[PDB]
């Protein structure tokens, strides 16, 4: 794929700063999607709003370890078959807490604001269509799991 | 179940003013989901805003019906196939008036919300544990309409 | 006054229970200012969301403390020179707590906006301009205490 | 069809400014559901707020094209299977681009709300249940595409 | 002024489609200080959110006025002057009405967000302190009247 | 001030991580005033919303720069009039770009709301009180300037 050096690059700048950018993608979800707050429950309370998220050391935590599934993923962006038994065990993690199929568009959608707001101008439009594909290929290697 | 010790108990405090805590309930569900807010249409309108929809007598009144079957299963949760036909009869209801069964999971989450914020401490992991099973217990009962 | 009997009628219907009422004067009031939710803290906490304040027992009692205010502006409607100390001493206590002059207009806004959705055709005109009115010399005698 | 002539009626006066009128309807489905606005994506962008999209000239042109569509139904509101082939072929098009069958529900109550806001009281009971169905019947229409 | 020509190029883009842009500017007001809704009352009811304004014809036409008055500056960029007894007149009519000096800023941050969005790399920072300096020098006119 | 180690201890916890801390600062104040996103304008553009705030390099430095200057307050707490010039000449750089005196208590809410969201059950009274205290002295310090 000529696209993984677009991935590869991309994902540079996000990289070297984890939950910074983790922090955009989560943020944005819960604007878009406010009813998938209460997902995130540590130490028995949920979360009011948005905000209190941002305050949890466990929920920056999980931050941390989307930031990494989604960089195996890129190491891995000229194969993807290499992760696919680890997706498709995290895609069984999620069926198990509640979270429905549906809901992965919304995640794709805040992954692609959070590169489209780091990238700016360098965030062509072939940028935007291979991270499509990656997270496309990511999301088909976890929905075997419900 | 020693969890029905837990779940009266815990109920008590609500139960003495059921429509001040149905209104968290509400609010919260109207915060995390306002797509719900035109599924309550009285007098053929819709609710601009959720803060209508508590100054309308029907929908308090809808409030009220909620926390009497949320009661009705607490008085019954020792078993709750007494109360099984009632709820298989309320999910055919709900499926008539266009209510979607993945918004189920939403309710719980406002009435463990509810709970949480009217117990506080008293609001422990044994009590959140049990509400979420006679939770589940009931949208099972309610499923079977759909 | 002949716009106190407007007055004294239309409150009726809100003064038979001023909880629910209340309520939705402050559901509105925080959708229109979610600035003045930090106003309200207590046993040291902040409300995250306005929902948060409603499953608060501090502050439901705090509307009823707004709700009996008003009602004794109800009352002495044909004088309200009756009550100038009282609100004088009443505006003195919000400046003291740091609430400002100009979030005056907000509250009046509010509770204009609960008149209006509990009564629907029966706010009329001259009922809105009596309220208008009142509300303003209620305002004019908290004021003096900044 | 003798709500035939209530669907007519009630059109003319949106259809005379469908701009503003499909303004009503999609800010009001972006107030329902912001999570519908990453779908539309013009020049490798997406908008971050719902004011956003009443900027884009893509997006204006997007709303004629909606009501274009809803006032074709209306002109084969005596029929609705002249328009059969488009509808479906127009659904096709819907869930290739990621567009939910669960979704449609919300734009009905947009297209509802804009229509009760635009009539006042001309939205009566009949009419209401009128465009209900009409909006019922585009919607089975586009639903074979899926 | 050289900056005369950049405000005059700027503006006909938007001059050509008043309401269509002047839409844009109150959605944002709106969206950034929800509290102003209150102000606009018309036939004695209050909007409950900001979608319902865009379904009245009294505040559509509002927006219009507001335009052509901004309109008018633009005409006069070169003097300002020609329109100060006008200006100083519409601030005295907003002061009668409740609005608020402090209030000038945020609909100031809408025009300016209002022609971002119009122009896109065609509001340079040459065009963008242009209109912060004619804005400012049609609220000081205005605010001859407080 | 024996309220001086509760603020020393208090603020160690924060100061290990000074961009995440600020960040859930920065994220409660646009939740509780969205006006004030535009007052954070790089390369001549606006926050469409407050997550995309969170997404530009210059807001991020932003808030490392405000929390610098809450360290150095917390450094000189058992006196502050040591920093009492800076904090001035940093008032009158506010005043300049148009910061409002009155915008103050809720940049002070949003400190304390990330205080108690940080520390729990550690953010007691005498240490709420103690940052209040603080607060307060900085703003005064800073009021000189308009
Ligand atoms: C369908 C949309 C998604 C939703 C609603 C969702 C939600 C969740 C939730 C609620 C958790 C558990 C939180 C906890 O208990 O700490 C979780 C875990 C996690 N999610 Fe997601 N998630 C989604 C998609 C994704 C995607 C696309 C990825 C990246 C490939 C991802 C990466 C992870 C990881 C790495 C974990 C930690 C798993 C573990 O405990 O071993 N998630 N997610
Ligand atoms: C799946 C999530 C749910 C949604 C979206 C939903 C929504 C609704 C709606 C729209 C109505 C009709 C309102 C009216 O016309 O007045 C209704 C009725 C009702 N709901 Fe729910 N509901 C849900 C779940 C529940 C649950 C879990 C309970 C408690 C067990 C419950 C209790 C009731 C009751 C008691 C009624 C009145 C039924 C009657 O007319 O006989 N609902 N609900
Ligand atoms: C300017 C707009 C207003 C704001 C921001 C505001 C806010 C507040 C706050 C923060 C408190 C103290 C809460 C507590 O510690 O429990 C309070 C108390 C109170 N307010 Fe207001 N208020 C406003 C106007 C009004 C008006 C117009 C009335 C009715 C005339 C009113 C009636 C009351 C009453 C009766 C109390 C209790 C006072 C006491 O402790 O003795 N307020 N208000
Ligand atoms: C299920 C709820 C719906 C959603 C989420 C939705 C969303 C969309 C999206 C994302 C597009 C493409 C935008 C673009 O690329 O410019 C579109 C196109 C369109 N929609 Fe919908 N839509 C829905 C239902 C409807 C309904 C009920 C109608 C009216 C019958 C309608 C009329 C149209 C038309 C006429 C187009 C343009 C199609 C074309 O490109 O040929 N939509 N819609
Ligand atoms: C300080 C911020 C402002 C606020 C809160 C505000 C609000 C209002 C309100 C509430 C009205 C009356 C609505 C009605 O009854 O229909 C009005 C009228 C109007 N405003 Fe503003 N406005 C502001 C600034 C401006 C600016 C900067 C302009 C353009 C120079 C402007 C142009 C107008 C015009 C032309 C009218 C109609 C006046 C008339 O009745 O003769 N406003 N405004
Ligand atoms: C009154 C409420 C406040 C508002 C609305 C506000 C807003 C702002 C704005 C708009 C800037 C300039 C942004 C830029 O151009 O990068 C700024 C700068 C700054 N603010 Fe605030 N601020 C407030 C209070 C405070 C407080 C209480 C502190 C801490 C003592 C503080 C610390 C700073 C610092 C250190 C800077 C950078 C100044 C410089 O350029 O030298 N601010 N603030």
């Amino acid at each position: 794929r000529p696209e993984s050096e677009l991935i590869r690059q991309s994902w540079r700048v996000v990289s070297r700063s984890p939950l910074e950018h983790g922090t955009v993608l989560f943020a944005r979800l819960f604007a878009l999607e406010p009813s998938l707050l209460p997902l995130f429950q540590y130490n028995g309370r949920q979360f009011s709003s948005p905000e209190d998220s941002l305050s949890s050391p466990e929920f920056l935590d999980h931050i941390r370890k989307v930031m990494l599934v989604i960089d195996a993923a890129v190491t891995n962006v000229e194969d993807l078959s290499s992760l696919e038994e680890y997706l498709t065990s995290l895609g069984r993690k999620h069926r198990a807490v509640g979270v429905r199929l549906s809901s992965f568009s919304t995640v794709g959608e805040s992954l692609l604001y959070m590169l489209e707001k780091s990238l700016g101008p360098d965030f062509t439009p072939a940028t935007r269509t291979a991270w499509s594909r990656l997270y496309g290929a990511v999301v088909q290697a976890m929905s075997r799991g419900w």
